[PDB]
């Protein structure tokens, strides 16, 4: 009947660790018995309030729980009690709207979001929607697999929206949670990889992920020596979370290059747009994934081509998690283990 | 042996109208009577010398000659004495390049440009590359079909890289010198236009046009007012690039929607980074086109489906033009016309 | 504490799955929470009890189990709780006799086998000496690194006493559990590799792998082909359950060539004493893989040059593993997965 | 021109001393005239045409012949007329082949053996390869010499690759023809030797020459009591290859031991995979040596370390020898006397 959770109930303090009431299903619902459930920098705005559109208190964060099916409404054929599966970002969406009938879910106007706009994963359970679920892949364990669920699906989907082909040439600015699957992603895809951060031990970590080329950002110039060595990128992912390198990206891409935006930071940023205009460069947005991205990039995981570096934390922790989250002093992803 | 030809010899300066050598086809070039010569700002941009990269004084401007072929250099076969062709802004580009190899010699970083950094259509003679000149359908008059070479391609090209399709909706943002033609081509290629600007007469030559809407910026919010009256438009196409333009089109597009900037502005615009991203909205630069491009444009022209308003003045009163352009008294396209 | 456990309680019989006391770490042992358990054929040969000497009655097999060390007895210093380890075929060994010594602990009379003398990793829990665990790389999965505890390590062991070197032919003959990997470590070693079975499945298998040539024995004589094919093999690995195959072998080197043996099914095999010593021939016999042996071969694994073909099963299933393992109907190691 | 010579004209024939003309060379080649002729079971062998490559008929049989060279080719270095040498059983190798550049010309597919595929030294005079001959020690007689070029080196070089070092035990199993000199070697080479047999002469030999143990198997289980009165040995040198010599040679040796095997029985020898795999024991064939192998066995006698016993018997006694051989009842080795 009651469960461990952690709620916002105050839109900037410290979220508590309470008995909570276990969420049932209803019609065409099931419920999720969590065992590991990943923390993204999403959950901090959420916490917060950085974002235009706030969430509704209290409420419990999480798009990256995964678990097992643990109980089941009337009406539900995608999945049954005991089936592996994920709740991400995507809630739920309405399914027949323009945007939803042509494969675009993601921007459905009528779509709820876990963890933000109901409640997510840092509780032991949660109801979702079977129909928008992530479908997990046996071979993977539940801690690796989490930070797909929103991480993984993010830049699998940024890399696709580069128009980048094989042999091509990809930028991954910024090499944390979400830039080091990234690297991983863009080397399945069949792309040679550039990285560039801030931090030249991150830069290890796309070397070693498979990145054959890296500069550091406060260092030199990232564009000069891009435009230098490799020509210009065909392509450049932008994960980082800094308002700036939103305009070092414009230069680090070749003529007829795309830029991929992956952040949320705050602000409008300087968009030279003679130069954008006169070298044909196209700038785009990219929202997560749809369920099929989600499931082509849970695919990549299983296969073994990509795989998340996470460190493990209690769900007690949780505001420990958000101190050092902040601070920029972790590396790759944080994954709340929920295993007794 | 000699030609009047309106010559920059200092920026800034009014243009004289010389009496200066007619240019002679080498091998691999032809020679063009002018018979009609457009004028655009660019022109203006041209004489000022107000650009990052500067043409050489002296040098005759002109990108938007048409004529008829008067001298054959040896190796040329794609046209021959009397036929009937226009120079556009690309002169010429290297063809070996992977730019274009790839069928987008307009992003090729060798390219040289008609009365920029070669001379170009303000005179009555002028040097052309055969494989880059603009061949012209019977159909149409020298003076219609000059401004097509620079307005026609540009917007033309700018819709299509908006990525809709017949049926969607286009919003042709500021129905002026190039926004009158885009209006035009937007309809022949089975969009759905809705019109915005502040100019009220603009408005209504849209309408007459075939815009399906109208709206005034003064009055309304046009962001406001079509995301609530057609949910967005697939596709915005921004004619006068300025910041206000700019940040209302990303407000007036449609979630997944594009936006292709048709302008050469000055200085950094702010760019909502936050609202593009959740959007998944892509932003594109775009000015005239391939050789393939001002192929596509023209056959347009030459359907009936596209006609520039336009007027006609000598080339000694090239200065008057430039003035009325500058003070912005135009109405359309300004035409040099040659004729006897 | 209890725990679930897969026990020989007779030669011959299937195995039960028994509720069994949790092992406790006795002063200077560790426990090791099992994720994953390889089954290895030893397994088979040990349930049958086919050996000179038998292992006692009753047992738990299990020699490739990896896991978390879940408890540390009094006076170890060399691993820690939460530490990721496997508990290989030297359980122990006595450290202080002529093979130990000399780094030959493998030799040790007085050793210990794990999952044969002393119970294995089929089952929840085993206890080990930490002295002579395998220290796992973070860098892989549980389920792809315990076939690397027996197949990896005894196959790296037996090609490095085959005494050949970079550029020199090696035969693999037998191409499962352990033979497969063979395939890998040899072309890591930078040997031309011959595959030999008895099952065109595991020799497409070996292909796919590195094998540059392949041959089924049950289609032609495998000694004479590739006598005539690559001129006998510098050195020969013999990992089949077949005493015929050992004889063949002998026939598959060239003068002077070396044969190592790891495959273990009761009974002789001939030896061309006369062949033997014309030939200058040395017949090896090689036994698993000393503790340095093992680091070496996981680092192997860690760089990604070998990966086990892996299926994973239930405890509940073993029965049907092992009948599926005895009728070759088995494709690379079969991994008993206990994770959550 | 002409001398007596033992020639067989008919496998298993008695032979006949028949005159034949003296052998004369050409380039690169030697004349020795010999001064004794040592006998052995290969003789045997090669007269009975019994092993599965024969010998040409008619041919000279002896490949321990040791003299003066009594005549010189053009281009010849290595000798001159009036050294002291001996034709051993690899009469020529290629020195272009694998085997050949790697110091192992004994294993050279092109060799040709002496009194077997040329002609030997039953025989007053033979035609030798001078960079092939054994270069005698001054100080040791030519009967005395004889039976090192084939017993001497066998069980030198068969010694060495047993792999052991000073200090170590090996066991010398047979102390016949070439046992009782192996028991020399050992010594000489720093080994504690281990005589086993079932002849109590040999046995007692043994002892007489140096030999700490010796166990006859008559009595004694050689394997049971070596292991229990020194552990096993290092090393077997199985210079009388019987199964029962073999399987006990297996049963004998120390865990990671090596056992070489200096004999040419037929048929093939029944080896238990179990204790070869286990034991990790090395089974090595091994005969002759090469042409360092034969001068460092012969700098061993030079030095008064190593004498056979040997019995002298003239030319035309040779069948009364071979019946001899033949009927086991040569004590040492027979060499046949050329001297005045
Ligand atoms: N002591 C050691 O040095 C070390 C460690 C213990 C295990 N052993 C032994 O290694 C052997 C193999 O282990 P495994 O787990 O890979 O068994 P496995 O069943 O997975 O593989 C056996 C392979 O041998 C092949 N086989 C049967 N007859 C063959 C033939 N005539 N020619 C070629 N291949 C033939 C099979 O096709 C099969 O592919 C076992 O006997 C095992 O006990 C090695
Ligand atoms: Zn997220
Ligand atoms: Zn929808
Ligand atoms: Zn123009
Ligand atoms: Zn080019
Ligand atoms: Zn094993
Ligand atoms: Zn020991
Ligand atoms: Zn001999
Ligand atoms: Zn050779």
């Amino acid at each position: 009947a009651m469960m461990k959770a952690a709620v916002v109930r105050a839109f900037g303090a410290p979220l508590t660790i309470d008995e909570v009431p276990v969420p049932q299903p209803g019609p065409g619902q099931v419920q999720v018995k969590i065992e590991a459930s990943g923390v993204c920098h999403t959950d901090l705005h959420a916490a917060d309030g950085d974002w235009p559109v706030k969430p509704t208190l209290p409420f419990i964060p999480g798009h990256e729980g995964v678990g097992y099916v643990s109980a089941v409404g009337s009406g539900v054929s995608r999945v049954k009690e005991g089936d592996r599966v994920g709740v991400p970002w995507l809630y739920s969406a309405c399914g027949y709207c323009e945007h939803c009938l042509q494969g675009w879910e993601t921007l459905c106007e009528k779509q709820q979001n876990t963890g933000y706009s109901v409640n997510g994963g840092y509780g032991e359970y949660v109801v979702a929607d079977p129909n928008y679920v992530g479908l997990l892949p046996d071979k993977v364990g539940f801690v690796e697999i989490a930070p797909i669920l929103c991480a993984g699906v993010t830049v699998y989907k940024g890399l696709k929206v580069t128009d980048t082909r094989p042999g091509q040439w990809v930028v991954i600015s910024g090499i944390g949670g979400l830039g080091h699957v990234a690297v991983q992603y863009a080397r399945a895809m069949g792309l040679r990889v550039a990285a560039v951060d801030i931090d030249d031990a991150k830069l290890n970590l796309a070397r070693r992920l498979g990145a054959e080329v890296a500069v550091n950002a406060r260092d030199t110039d990232p564009a000069a020596w891009l435009q230098k060595e490799i020509g210009g990128a065909h392509g450049v992912l932008v994960t980082a979370v800094s308002p700036k390198a939103f305009s070092q990206a414009i230069g680090m891409v070749r003529r007829g290059g795309t830029i991929a935006l992956n952040g949320l930071p705050p602000g409008d940023f300087g968009t030279p747009i003679f130069d954008v205009v006169l070298k044909g460069i196209t700038i785009r947005g990219s929202i997560v994934g749809t369920r099929s991205d989600l499931q082509e990039s849970l695919d990549f995981a299983a296969h073994g081509d990509v795989k998340a570096t996470v460190s493990t934390a209690k769900l007690d922790d949780v505001n420990d998690v958000f101190g050092r989250l902040r601070e920029g002093k972790v590396e790759g992803r944080v994954v709340l283990d929920f295993s007794r």
